[PDB]
C-alpha cells in the first residue's frame, strides 16, 4: 500500500553475489529496512535451502554455561516435575566440576523439582545444590533413582574442543582407536590450528597402538571447515589413496573462481598419521551434519562406511559466513556443492544407518563415551566382530 519506497541492504547484496542458488531466490520484492536478517532470510532463500542458510548472532565471548547438554523426561507421578540426563559435559567446566557426567541424572536443584517454568535455570545462573540419580533396573522394571548431591558452581563463558574423547579399545583380536570428535573446528581464533593439531596427536597415538580399526563418534557434530574434514579423511584412508580426489567443490556460475578439487594430501598429516584404514565405523544421530556429511560421502567409494545411530541431518551443500559490517551479525549462507570423487552429493533427507541404534530407547546403556558397554559404540564393537548379525 504506502509507502511507495524509491528504486543498498547488505544481505540481499551479499547473496545475490555469494548465494549458490542466487538464481533462484525470488525476485527482489519491496525493501524492509526494519524486518530482522532471521526473517529477511526465510523470504530470500531458494526452496531447496532447508535452514542449511541461518543467521548467528556475532559474541564478544560465548554465552556463559554450566557445561553440560541434558534431554528431560518426565518424573514418577510428579505432574510438573522432569528429570534432566546428561547427554555431554564440556571438559574444565562448573558441570565437571561438580562431579558430573554423561549418563547422570539431575534431579533437584536446591530442594526444588525440575519443571518447565525453571528448565532455562539447567543452562546457567549462580552456584546450585543438586540432587543426582542413575537409571537403575530391579529383577524388570528401571527408573531414576538417588544416587547422592553435589555443588556446581556458577555458570560462566566456556571454550568447548573439538577432540571430546579418545581411547584404544583392545576387541575380540583388534586394535579399535574410538574418536569422539564434536566440531570441524581448526582453532579457538581465526587463524589457528591448535586443534587440528590435537586430532594429529590423537592420530599419532593411534598408529603408535597399533589401531586397525576404528569408530568415529560424530553424533552431536553439526558441522564446521571442510579443511578439517579434509585433514581427517586423509588420516583415515587406506594409505594407496593419498593424492586420490575427494572432494569437488563447486560454486555458482559468478564464483568460479572460488572451486577447489579437495585430494587425500598427505602433505596435512604433518605431526599426525595415516591409519591405513579399510573399514570405518560411524555414529550418527540427526544432529550429525555439514562437513560431518561430508565425510561420510567423500569416503564412501574408497573405504567401507559403516553408520550406526539415527539418520544425518541432510546437509548436503556447504556454507561459509560473511559478518554484518555493522549490524553484529553472521551469515552462514550456502555457497558450494560438496561432491565426492564419483560425483555426487546425493543424501538430501540425510544419510540412514546401516544399522538403526536410537540412543534414548536403551537407558542402561546411556553411559559415557568410551565406555564399551555404551549403547553405539557397543553396537559397532558387536558389528565388527560379528556378534550381531
Ligand atoms: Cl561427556
Amino acid at each position: 500500500r504506502w509507502p511507495e519506497y524509491y528504486p543498498d541492504i547488505w544481505i540481499d547484496s551479499v547473496m545475490r553475489q555469494e548465494y549458490l542458488w542466487y538464481r533462484d531466490m525470488p525476485s527482489p520484492a519491496a525493501p524492509d529496512y526494519f524486518q530482522k536478517p532471521e526473517a529477511f532470510l526465510k523470504k530470500a532463500v531458494a526452496s531447496m535451502d532447508n535452514g542449511f542458510s541461518k543467521i548467528d548472532s556475532l559474541l564478544d565471548e560465548p554465552i556463559p554455561s554450566y557445561g553440560f547438554d541434558y534431554t528431560l523426561y518426565k518424573v514418577l507421578d510428579n505432574d510438573t516435575a522432569y528429570n534432566a540426563l546428561i547427554s555431554y559435559v564440556v571438559p574444565g567446566s562448573p558441570a565437571e566440576e561438580a562431579g558430573l557426567q554423561r549418563g547422570h541424572w539431575i534431579m533437584m536443584m536446591n530442594g526444588d523439582y525440575i519443571t518447565k517454568k525453571v528448565e532455562s535455570e539447567l543452562l546457567q545462573g549462580s552456584t546450585r545444590q543438586l540432587q543426582i540419580g542413575v537409571y537403575k533396573e530391579v529383577v524388570v522394571t528401571g527408573g531414576v533413582v538417588p544416587i547422592g548431591e553435589t555443588t556446581m558452581p556458577a555458570s560462566r563463558s566456556l571454550v568447548d574442543k573439538p577432540v571430546h574423547r579418545f581411547e584404544i579399545i583392545p576387541w575380540n583380536g583388534k586394535k579399535v582407536g574410538y574418536l569422539m570428535y564434536n566440531e570441524f573446528k581448526a582453532g579457538p581464533t581465526t587463524d589457528s590450528q591448535a586443534y587440528n593439531d590435537d586430532l594429529r596427536r590423537a592420530f599419532r597415538d593411534f598408529q603408535t597402538g597399533g589401531v586397525n580399526e576404528f569408530v568415529l563418534d560424530l553424533r552431536y557434530n553439526t558441522g564446521g571447515s571442510l579443511d578439517c574434514a579434509q585433514l581427517l579423511c586423509t588420516m583415515l584412508a587406506p594409505a594407496d589413496k593419498m593424492n586420490q580426489l575427494l572432494a569437488l567443490l563447486r560454486y555458482s556460475d559468478k564464483r568460479v573462481e572460488a572451486n577447489q578439487d579437495l585430494t587425500f594430501n598427505p602433505e596435512l598429516i604433518q605431526s599426525g598419521a595415516n591409519l591405513n584404514l579399510s573399514t570405518v565405523y560411524v555414529l550418527t544421530t540427526n544432529a550429525t551434519r555439514g562437513a560431518a556429511e561430508m565425510v561420510i560421502n567423500c569416503l564412501n567409494p574408497y573405504m567401507k562406511v559403516v553408520l550406526i545411530g539415527t539418520k544425518t541431518a541432510g546437509e548436503y551443500v556447504a556454507t561459509k559466513p560473511f559478518v554484518h559490517p555493522t549490524d553484529r551479525f553472521i551469515l552462514n549462507l550456502v555457497v558450494c556443492n560438496v561432491y565426492n570423487a564419483e560425483e555426487k552429493s546425493d543424501y538430501a533427507t540425510g544419510f540412514k544407518p546401516t544399522y538403526e541404534y536410537n540412543e534414548d530407547s536403551y537407558l542402561s546403556t546411556y553411559l559415557p563415551f568410551g565406555n564399551t558397554n555404551e549403547t553405539l559404540l557397543n553396537a559397532a564393537l558387536k558389528i565388527m566382530s560379528g556378534i550381531t548379525d
